[PDB]
């Protein structure tokens, strides 16, 4: 009989889950470069560091809107295109099969579906049609909530995000226009972020015998014509999450260490702080939004910081007027309905930014004698290895005879280091003709700050004034 000999040419199959299940990224070989980059209000510290994400998952996050593959219990070939999550769908005559819907208020007798011909157009009106009538006794009369999830990460590059989000982010990535360059640069701090929120879940129990899933006129023959064997076994979909899916992009020129709490208090919705406004304010954004609205199909919007609150509670109600449609997915091998794991990995450059204001020295001379100033600082570079380098600067009129009114102002850019001001005046004694008015070293670089000296050659006054807010 065919079914007996399918099912006994799938029991046979042995193959490395693992192995089959693994991808390797870009390959970047291990590198530290330290870099200096000046920008108009500030000098940028610039750290590159060869890192490594992996991740091993069984989740498979959808990012196409109406895919007649992603159905619960199709049966998918293990192979590359599964790992780009492209799968190739084995669409051969399928037996019967029962399904689950998990969905809030609902007594365990009208829990089950049974599809005769599971497809997509089958198990979508199946469910549709038990929403339906969920609708009218559930739906309206109790709140029913959505579940919301949510992951972040730091984006330094798309295959990066790829290992982060799934094989097939990039159609995600492409319509978020991220700007992977301009953080490298190290002139913008990029966070994508990932909203699900799942109205229900539509689960396959598991499948006790290989042949259970065919009808009876399939045949071992059909099955090796599609290319299956132990070298490109089969999966079957246990389950779907369905709902409405976020992803967002926050993308500011800001080089802070409070960009990650900024944007944190962000997601959640919290008063922003002050330090944090700055931030929030050059923030720009950009979101895919994954329906949770009629019909099924991509919205690729951008706007402020503001829209982000009404972004995360505009399907966060699952009331019904619309089903939700699939957000992720589970696979498991149908052999032996053990589900399938994901294993996927990349090297990434991480870019991580320190900021250094530029600053002014203001110098006002009000005093009744000549002074003279000796103003000196080093200038911070980093040459081609990323090693320190301090080139000793001097204001041009170090030395030279002042008198009042005398004021300037030095532009002290944000790699200026170990700053140091002495400042003389000439007291008109044989005796003692040099009175040190001012001596500091490694004066912090403060946004303003300004010296001023006054009084007579005998009793003259100084006042260090700053002002870094």
């Amino acid at each position: 009989m065919a079914n007996k000999a399918v099912n006994d040419f799938i029991l046979a199959m042995n193959y490395d889950k693992k192995k089959l299940l693994t991808h390797q990224g870009e390959s970047i070989e291990n590198r530290f470069i330290k870099e200096g980059n000046q920008l108009p209000d500030e000098f940028v510290v610039i750290e590159r560091k060869k890192r490594s994400l992996s991740t091993n998952t069984s989740d498979i996050s959808v990012t196409a809107t109406n895919d007649s593959r992603l159905y619960p219990g199709a049966l998918l070939v293990v192979d590359e295109t599964l790992l780009e999550n492209n799968p190739t769908l084995l669409a051969v005559d399928r037996a019967p099969m029962t399904y689950s819907i998990d969905l809030p208020g609902l007594a365990s007798s009208d829990s089950f579906l049974q599809v005769e011909d599971p497809s997509n157009s089958s198990v979508r009106g199946a469910v549709n049609d038990l929403l339906a009538k969920w609708h009218q006794d559930y739906g309206q009369v109790n709140n029913v909530p959505a579940r919301m999830q949510h992951e972040k990460i730091t984006a330094h590059s798309m295959e990066q995000l790829k290992v982060k989000f799934g094989s097939d982010f990039e159609k995600i990535g492409n319509s978020l226009d991220i700007d992977f360059n301009s953080v490298h640069s190290g002139e913008k701090q990029i966070q994508i972020v990932n909203f699900k929120q799942i109205y229900y879940t539509v689960s396959v129990d598991a499948v006790k015998n290989p042949g259970d899933v065919f009808q009876d006129t399939v045949t071992v023959e059909d099955l090796r014509q599609r290319g299956i064997s132990a070298e490109r076994p089969l999966v079957y979909i246990s389950s779907v999450a369905y709902g409405r899916q976020v992803y967002l992009k926050l993308e500011t020129t800001s080089k802070s260490d409070e960009v990650e709490a900024a944007f944190e208090s962000l997601i959640k919705g919290v008063a922003p702080q002050t330090e944090w406004k700055q931030i929030l304010d050059n923030t720009e954004v950009k979101a895919v939004i994954l329906g949770g609205d009629p019909s099924s199909g991509a919205r690729v919007v951008t706007g402020k910081v503001d829209m982000v609150e009404d972004l995360i509670q505009e399907g966060s109600r699952f009331t019904a007027d619309h089903p939700g449609l699939p957000i992720s997915y589970t696979t498991s091998f149908l052999r032996d309905n053990v589900v399938a794991t994901f294993q996927n990995s990349t090297d990434y450059v991480e870019t991580k930014v320190t900021a250094y204001r530029n600053g002014d020295l203001l110098l006002d001379h009000s005093g009744a004698y000549v002074a003279q100033y000796y103003i000196t600082w080093d200038e911070l570079s980093y040459d081609h290895q990323g090693k320190e380098v301090l080139t000793p600067k001097a204001w041009d009129r170090n030395g030279q005879d002042l008198t009042a009114h005398f004021t300037t102002s030095i532009p002290l850019k944000g790699n200026v280091r170990n700053l140091s001001v002495k400042i003389r005046e000439c007291t008109g004694l044989a005796w003692e003709w040099w009175r040190t008015v001012y001596e500091k070293t490694d004066l912090p670089l403060v946004r303003k700050r300004t010296i001023s000296i006054w009084g007579t050659t005998l009793y003259p006054q100084v006042e260090d004034k700053v002002e870094n807010d």
